DNA sequence: CCTGACTCT
DNA sequence: TTAGAGTCAGG
């Protein structure tokens, strides 16, 4: 039961200084996607507008871009970017119901207004899926039906703003929404719309050479196997390895024999076909994903790729990156790393600039756990992987063999992922008795870190959630489960979430601080990408000297911890060279 | 459509 | 029996 005006022209009363606004984009990937309808709810009434009408009306465009005209929305970044593709600027967004719901409880997986409304028992709006349908049936409904839906979403947003802000304020998360997530949303919109330029001539040539190489390795595998088979079928592969070649079975999953990389690496001493298969699967992923999959999403006229940074998805406060994912481009092996030669500046005589925090999660552990030894080591900037090696091996720094340090590495992060003796033994391919001693020795050497792990788990049990430095929360209702596996997993989330989530908080603030300094100083440099603990920029070559000063400082000063934050940086002609 | 593989932080 | 993610081919 809800009255509204199905308008055929914009009127002055639609342009009030406070409104709920819906700019509807049905396609999941909102880059260059149709806007199918608009709804406005304000003190004067409820209005639906056809986009052809509204977006061509100079007063409505003026209103959209007037920062003093405040809009309440759901997923304002989607709207903002879709409008950028329509050549229209959206300003004055004061409340984003998507981000408010996300901060209240990321586990709800809220991704439409109806799901947010459910959190406050508000039911006068339908789910998007119920209106548009799914898969090949997905379609925009008849105008009267669309209009009612959009108007109901706007009225829900209108009514839900205060209840959500009130609950955020109670949680000490109001400033997290208003001063961190909402400002970041605008910075992400800019980054997404800018996109990253791709050197398609180079990428296509890499793909042509890769196809030939894959072919060679493929035939070698068939030769070694005595038979052709589909290497990319774990099922067929399992028959070859474990039935035909009779290699030991080290692990099974629900569907059959495991052929995971960890497993195959341990089989290398039995047959040379296993190293070839590992190489083949690496090369094939390069081909399928970073050559072919990437070329599929390049906008041909501009040679740019435009990712979407999902800001309201991860359980810890990280971003994710989709279609394409530009946060998992290869780097570890030179063979894959060369993909980065295809990512280039968007203008002649510009360069790529990349800065990353060094061991931010470990410096966060040090802060939160107030562990003296760990804090001391970072204060002197003693190498952290060598410090741990000296303790779990019980030797002086000058006795830390190359492999001892690398063994201490995986212990160092492994502790922050809740690693068991079994897992550490499987990782380093070492004695499980020794793996247990390594862990034992670590926690006796970093008693503060040990105290934290015990304390944070007890807190999770008492409160039902854990929190980050800037008051992000994660609820862990399974932490008291009687089931060992369920409970143990939740305890590891209790240990890790405050650390990963705090590191996310810090880089988000650094992004907001950096943008502000860039704009103030009128630098042409701008952000392209965030990769969890790294920021990627492009800028004219003349600005490198400045950025070498500005970017590391901003990132290092974003928060003040009990240990220093450290940032490394490099630049060059392609992402590879940075 | 899910599973298991490779990719990153 | 190691935290958080996305995309892919195969089944």
């Amino acid at each position: 039961k809800m009255a509204f005006t199905l308008a055929d022209r914009v009127t002055e009363e639609m342009l009030a200084d406070k409104a709920a606004l819906v700019v509807e984009v049905v396609e999941e990937n909102y880059h260059d996607a149709p806007i199918v309808g608009i709804a406005v709810v304000n003190e004067h009434g409820r209005f639906f507008l056809r986009p052809e009408t509204a977006l061509a009306d100079p007063q409505f465009v003026a209103w959209l871009g007037d920062e003093t005209k405040k809009k309440s929305m759901f997923d304002s970044k989607r709207a903002a970017v879709a409008l950028k593709w329509k050549g229209i600027e959206l300003c004055g967004v004061s409340f984003d119901l998507l981000l408010a719901a996300y901060l209240l409880d990321p586990a709800q997986g809220v991704d439409d207004v109806a799901a947010a409304a459910k959190m406050k028992q508000y039911e006068a709006v339908r789910p998007d899926e119920a209106v548009y349908g799914k898969g090949a049936k997905r379609a925009v409904p008849d105008e009267p039906v669309l209009a009612e839906h959009l108007v109901r979403k706007a009225a829900a947003i209108w009514e839900l703003e205060r209840p959500f802000l009130d609950e955020l304020r109670r949680n000490e998360q109001d400033r997290l929404l208003v001063e961190l997530e909402q400002p970041l949303s605008s910075i992400l919109a800019e980054m997404e719309f800018a996109g990253v330029k791709v050197d398609t001539k180079r990428l296509e040539q890499m793909g042509k050479e890769l196809a030939e190489q894959l072919g060679t390795v493929e035939q070698r595998i068939y030769e070694l196997a005595g038979q052709e088979f589909n290497i990319n079928s774990p099922k067929q592969l399992g028959v070859i390895l474990f039935e035909k070649l009779q290699l030991p079975v080290l692990k099974k999953t629900k569907t059959g024999y495991s052929t995971s990389a960890d497993v195959l690496e341990k089989l290398a001493p039995y047959h040379e076909i296993v190293e070839n298969i590992l190489h083949y699967r690496q090369l094939g992923k390069l081909q399928s994903t970073y050559i072919e999959g990437l070329l599929k999403v390049v906008r041909p006229a501009t040679k740019k790729v435009h990712t979407i940074f999902n800001q309201a998805l991860t359980q810890t406060g990280r971003l994710s990156s989709t279609e394409p994912n530009l946060q998992n481009i290869p780097i570890r092996l030179e063979e894959g790393r060369k993909i980065r030669q295809a990512f280039v500046p968007s203008e002649s005589d510009w360069l790529i600039f990349a800065a990353d925090y060094s061991q931010i999660e470990l410096r966060v552990l040090a802060h939160i756990a107030e562990d003296d030894n760990l804090m001391e080591a970072f204060r002197r900037d003693l190498d952290i992987h060598t410090k741990t090696a000296m303790d779990i091996f019980q030797v002086s720094e000058d006795e830390v063999t190359p492999n001892m340090r690398r063994q201490a590495k995986a212990v160092n992060y492994g502790i922050v992922y809740g690693i068991s003796d079994y897992g550490l033994a499987q990782n380093l391919n070492i004695s499980r008795k020794e793996a247990a001693e390594f862990i034992e020795r670590y926690f006796e050497s970093f008693p503060g870190v040990k105290r934290y792990m015990e304390n944070i788990v007890q807190e999770a049990k008492q409160k039902g959630y854990v929190t980050t430095l800037l008051h992000r929360r994660r609820y862990l209702p399974d932490i008291t489960s009687r089931n060992f596996n369920v409970r143990s997993f939740a305890e590891r989330m209790a240990m890790n979430t405050p650390i990963q989530g705090s590191a996310a908080d810090i880089i988000k603030k650094a992004m907001i601080d950096l943008n502000a300094r860039l704009k103030e100083e009128r630098l042409q440099a701008h952000l392209l990408l965030q990769v969890h603990d790294e920021l990627i920029l492009e800028a004219p070559k003349e600005e490198m000297e400045r950025l070498c000063r500005l970017v590391p400082e901003v990132m290092e000063q974003a928060v003040t911890l009990r240990v220093p934050l450290k940032v490394d940086y490099h630049y060059g002609s392609t992402w590879y060279d940075a």
